[PDB]
């Protein structure tokens, strides 16, 4: 009746800020950690099994390869696919760093959903 | 706001089951059968030598230590003044004209990869 | 109170100078100094461990080699022994003397493009 | 007329103890040594121009002011015909020329830092 919905999250990262803000936070970041990644990490659109996650932004050091940031995924989780720009499959020995370089956002960020296989 | 991930510091063998190594090295053998898998990996208290990007090899059958020693070497940009050494499995130290399918068959671990260590010599 | 680290430009020495440009900059400098390699030096695009370079362009004597010119670069930006310092031409011999390696590896130019990073790649 | 508020500001020094500051610097020296370390604030009674987004520098040593400048410029996105003035210790360097590590050698403070200030008047 009288109670109050209090809640996050009804959007996406991009969804909540603006493009210039989003250059504007990757700058800063990268200007204070030169050797690591900025990733974006978020659940599926579609996604209902798995469960959302505390934290979406991430920190990954430049040599971390996929697998590894994959097995930190499946940990902070508690069948998984982690996609790029939310639908590429990349190679699990790839290095982040080679990662972002191919496939960093325009604003500078690399974008990832986890998905249910 | 932002989680830092701390890197894994494991090794090779750390990273992996003995399943999974195991595997592997059956994989390997089936698609490069004239090759020998080498994990080579920077000794872990050298302080005078970088770290190399590249640590999972495979080397061909017929070649010497001394080839692979040169190899690496080559991929570090060593001077001729500068020591070097290749420690089987951290501690063995090999003659350079031992073929490598023989410290393979002799020194290999038991899940079948063959292990090294680089070091210089301020490290000894 | 996390440092922000400034970067100066960073347009590439081909994006800073045109082709007509660089031709005639190894011309003038050939003919003052017969003996020396024009050398490009660079960062990798993707590298932000290791500083940038202060200078760009190096002028080498004929019989240094890529060891020696390791060495010398390593000290310019202050490198501790157990950082990574990969200086790969356009891997080549480290023992060659430059003068070789300029007449194998020279580009349409005439400079000799080197770029380094904190991988060997 | 407007209400004029007017709260007292603090600065990098008055934030961050002596102690705090000379080992700041003391470290960045080991883990940067080809860089300086550098504040750059905004001008106390500075009516033009905006804040900078970030207050702690590192700058290559072989920058010079007229690079740093620049770079302050395109930080602040002004326009072309804005006025801008970077002063160390409070006053403009008569060269631009000079390579920033030998500003740092003669006019560092105390703590080791590098101080400036920005404004759109130079005196």
């Amino acid at each position: 009746d009288d109670f109050v919905t209090i809640e996050p999250s009804e959007k996406t990262f991009k969804q909540r800020r603006t493009f210039e803000q989003r250059v504007e936070d990757v700058r800063l970041i990268r200007e204070q950690h030169p050797t690591k990644i900025p990733v974006i990490i978020e659940r599926y659109k579609g996604e209902k099994q798995l469960p959302v996650l505390d934290k979406t932004k991430f920190l990954v050091p430049d040599h971390v390869n996929m697998s590894e940031l994959i097995k930190i995924i499946r940990r902070r989780l508690q069948a998984f696919f982690l996609l790029v720009n939310g639908h590429s499959m990349v190679s699990v020995s790839t290095p982040i760093s080679e990662v972002y370089e191919s496939e960093k956002d325009e604003d500078g960020f690399l974008y990832m959903v986890y998905a249910s296989q």
